[PDB]
């Protein structure tokens, strides 16, 4: 679709069984989803952002299911307050910026 | 113009005499500069990220030429990690998501 920016981009993903609704981003490079329980092994990792940086559960090949078009890749959960659906997911949903 | 994302969607800004680059983020509500020298009557504010929260300098007001594009908007002046182009001035380009 197309999504205007008047209102924050947020869009309903299903991921391990879960309904969430996340934030479309393309200045997140990375897919960072607040604390859920995620099925399978992971490693920690620490990311970067504006206020600092939080310390994550990394976890790879986890299918999502962003607005109907699925997705396979690496998600990173932890302390977000948002859930960020960032650019290395962006990029296989097929989505693009204009102006 | 169309942007893809397999790489950061780094525009040139105009801003204060001075050439900038910068991040086109939809998940940002607002835009937050770098520290730079700015003339004029500013706020304190703070704003939150993740990792938290960092106290900027906040400016009214103020004429951006994004790519070309004019837009004069709410500019925060503080120690981000990148300069950041959030959905207050986004839309004054005219700037929409597709996929
Ligand atoms: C560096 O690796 C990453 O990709 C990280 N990327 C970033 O942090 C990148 N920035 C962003 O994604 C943008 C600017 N953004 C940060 C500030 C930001 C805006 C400026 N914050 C606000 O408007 C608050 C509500 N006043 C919102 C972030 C999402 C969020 C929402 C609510 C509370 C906290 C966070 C998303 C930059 C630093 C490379 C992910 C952790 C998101």
């Amino acid at each position: 679709p197309q999504i205007t920016l008047w209102q924050r981009p947020l869009v309903t993903i299903k991921i391990g069984g879960q309904l969430k609704e996340a934030l479309l981003d393309t200045g997140a490079d990375d897919t960072v989803l607040e604390e859920m329980s995620l099925p399978g092994r992971w490693k920690p990792k620490m990311i970067g952002g504006i206020g600092g940086f939080i310390k994550v559960r990394q976890y790879d090949q986890i299918l999502i299911e962003i607005c109907g078009h699925k997705a396979i890749g690496t998600v990173l959960v932890g302390p977000t307050p948002v859930n960020i659906i960032g650019r290395n997911l962006l990029t296989q949903i097929g989505c693009t910026l204009n102006f």
